[PDB]
């Protein structure tokens, strides 16, 4: 990741954008009923918390390319997960517009909520004016790609989100690039097919695990891991991929039948951009807010795990490695133990920045009690030990509760947190109701008794 050139969007022919000023993000019933030391995230030049400079902040995530082409490891890492890919006989048709539009066995709707993106976030016009989920209408869309075509600007977006007071006071703040509607309906038909085999196949073969049901999902991760499990995490994963990495996935693509439509991704890779009135074109980088980011960015875990295990360990048996990826987010294990570090090292000439997973001093090993996934740890059930409990940790909750952007969200925001606490326990679900139902709020509330979702959980496998 990497900006060419930036300037007025003026002088290239583009208008201003005028992205909220103001965070949606204010304090809720339970703000001071729980701790807390995350704040909404800083969105404009103006925030009095501001330590340094705000421009700077954010785009300094753009550090550089290492490398440009793809060399023997990396080919040989395609070969091998193309491989598997094709094993899953995925339909390489495309999608037709309908389903692209308004979802289909193994893919979503379009998000009526997010962003619409150029030339459409210009003109005023939202999404809620080109659908309907009744009628599955697809002839104004038809029309505007017709008018338009593909291959716009990412309107670039601040994250409304919450964050840490040092991320605050350096303005570490994150950036969504929102592709046009026009382009995530082309992409969705393009590979929508591809998005449908990996959400119906979170697991080692797809190496992802987008889509999964984690409440599901951990009892079956175990068994799928050899023996020896690996981990670590990367530092703005998403921005440090250079093109080369982009070229692997075209070429994953092009050996599963996709070739037709690799083109696609030259778009992700190399971007052009709109903020505010300024427009920017970026060399590598995935962009955040796009049509596949997610799988995209699993498939090329998938290869840059490999590639840095071929390099690192000649001889290895990529047939023996067992990971799955959701983004950046990874969980990995082989017959026989790994270094972390030595990998963190070969990540370097890939142009990755990898550190000890979770925030960890130094390189440990991993095993099944200090192992995370999507923030989660694995405890095996108490009274049934094949289950395996999701556990995320509390304080993450204790943060997300605390706040709130719809007051009349708030039943199902509260509804969504116990679905993840009640996994701490009984003693400290209780503890969670008992603090909620302290506020009149949290008392009209409805939410599920331990019980409950514990009887639930067992009889869902």
């Amino acid at each position: 990741g990497e900006i060419q050139w930036m300037r007025p969007s003026k002088e290239v022919g583009y208008p201003i954008i005028n992205a909220p000023s103001k965070t949606k993000l204010e304090p809720s019933a339970f703000h001071y009923v729980f701790e807390g030391v995350k704040e909404p995230a800083v969105l404009t030049k103006n925030d009095p918390r501001l330590k340094t400079d705000f421009e700077e902040a954010i785009f300094s995530k753009y550090v550089s390319n290492k490398i440009t082409e793809v060399d023997e490891y990396m080919k040989e890492a395609v070969d091998h997960y193309a491989g598997q890919l094709m094993s899953l006989d995925i339909n390489t048709e495309q999608m037709c517009l309908e389903d692209a539009m308004y979802g289909t066995d193994g893919l979503e709707a379009l998000d009526l909520s997010t962003s619409a993106g150029y030339p459409y976030v210009a003109m005023g016009k939202k999404k809620r004016d080109i659908l309907n989920k009744q009628t599955r209408d697809t002839k104004e869309m038809q029309k505007l790609l017709d008018t338009y075509g593909i291959n716009l600007p990412l309107v670039t977006y601040v994250k409304d989100e919450l964050r840490s007071k040092t991320k605050v006071e350096q303005g570490k703040s994150r950036l969504i690039e929102a592709s046009s509607l026009n382009d995530s309906v082309a992409m969705r038909m393009a590979f929508g097919n591809l998005y449908a085999a990996f959400h119906k196949n979170p697991g080692v073969i797809t190496g992802s695990a987008v889509g999964c049901d984690p409440d599901l999902f951990w009892s079956k991760i175990p068994v799928l891991m050899e023996e020896k499990l690996f981990a670590f995490d990367y530092t703005g994963y998403d921005a440090s991929l250079s093109p080369a990495w982009f070229e692997a996935l075209k070429m994953v693509l092009e050996k599963i039948g996709f070739g037709d439509r690799v083109d696609y991704i030259d778009y992700l890779n190399h971007s052009h951009h709109l903020y505010k009135n300024k427009t920017y074109c970026v060399k590598g980088g995935m962009p955040s807010g796009c049509s596949g980011t997610s799988i995209f960015n699993s498939m090329i875990n998938n290869l840059i795990i490999r590639t840095l295990l071929l390099k690192t360990y000649k001889g290895i048996d990529l047939d023996h490695l067992k990971m799955i990826a959701y983004g950046d987010d990874v969980i990995a294990s082989y017959p026989h133990e790994v270094d972390a570090s030595l990998l963190a090292q070969s990540g370097k000439d890939y142009g990755l920045t990898m550190t000890p997973a979770d925030k960890s001093a130094t390189f440990e090993t991993v095993t099944w009690e200090n192992v995370t996934f999507l923030k989660r740890f694995f405890r095996a059930d108490e009274k049934y030990p094949f289950l395996i409990h999701p556990v995320m940790p509390m304080k993450e909750i204790h943060e997300s509760i605390r706040w709130t952007k719809d007051p009349r969200n708030t039943q199902d925001h509260v509804r969504s947190l116990c679905l993840l606490a009640w996994h701490n326990g009984e003693e400290e679900y209780n503890k969670f109701l008992a603090k909620i139902r302290s506020v009149p709020i949290g008392r009209a509330l409805d939410l599920p008794e331990y019980s409950t979702l514990y009887d639930r959980w067992l009889d869902s496998f």
